[PDB]
């Protein structure tokens, strides 16, 4: 799966964030994806190949103790901008 979450081709359609619920210390894994692709994510070292269907993955592939946040790449972009405010006044 994605080694780094930092990948901004500006081509992506979807964005899925994996937040470890058992681990508050761990950083959320933000993965950018396209419309209906597979999403290989290694949780606890275990690869889960999730099926995306319109920015919506299969919760059935998701282990317990992990929050999977679903969004579009566009929503992700808007949210990072709105939360970090990388642009200057």
């Amino acid at each position: 799966g994605p080694h780094m979450g930092k990948h901004g081709r500006d081509d992506y359609d979807c964005t899925v964030i994996f937040r470890n619920n058992h681990a508050p210390e761990r950083q959320p894994i933000v993965v950018h994806t396209y419309y209906s692709r597979d999403l290989p994510i290694e949780l606890d070292g275990v690869r889960h190949t999730i099926q995306l269907s319109g920015c919506t993955p299969e919760q059935s592939q998701i282990p317990q103790g992990y929050s999977v946040e679903h969004m579009t790449y566009k929503n992700y972009l808007r949210q990072e901008i709105l939360n970090e405010r990388p642009f200057w006044p």
